């Protein structure tokens, strides 16, 4: 019920099984061709020059709004911190929680 106040892109959600690393993401609209990837770090916090990556696909849009929910889910064995990138109209954008990136406990 609760969107972002800002910024283009904000994570809604995220959870992980030991398997499995899930999650949802609010994206602002504001171009039609969309890119939302999560890229996170090794079981052994090394990001892979940005290289563990995940992407995100839309969902549905939010109603009463300019934002709208992306999800992703995939198999992952080790990870200990992401951050979630978004690129449209050429230009990037990024929810890196405030430069701490998302820790996942596991
Ligand atoms: O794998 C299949 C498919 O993958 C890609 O498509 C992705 C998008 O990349 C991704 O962003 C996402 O799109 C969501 C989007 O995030 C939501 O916001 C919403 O989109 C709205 C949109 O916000 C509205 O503004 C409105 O869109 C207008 C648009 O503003 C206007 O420019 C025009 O769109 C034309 C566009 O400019 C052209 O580039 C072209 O694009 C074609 C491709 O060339 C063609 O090959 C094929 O893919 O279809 C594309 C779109 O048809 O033509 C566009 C029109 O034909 O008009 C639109 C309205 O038609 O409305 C939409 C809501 O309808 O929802 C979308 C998804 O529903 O997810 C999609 C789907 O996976 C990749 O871009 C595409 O080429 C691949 O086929």
């Amino acid at each position: 019920a609760s969107i972002p106040s800002s910024a283009s892109v904000q994570l809604d959600s995220y959870n992980y099984d030991g398997s499995t690393f899930s999650g949802k993401i609010y994206v602002k609209n504001i171009a039609y061709s969309k890119k939302v990837t999560v890229v996170y770090a090794d079981g052994s916090d090394n990001w892979n020059n940005n290289g563990n990556i995940i992407a995100a696909s839309f969902s549905g849009p939010i109603s009463g709004s300019n934002y709208e929910y992306w999800t992703f889910s995939a198999s992952v064995k080790g990870i200990k911190e992401f951050y979630i990138k978004y690129e449209v109209s050429g230009k990037t954008y990024y929810d890196n929680n405030n430069s701490a990136n998302y820790q996942v406990s596991t």
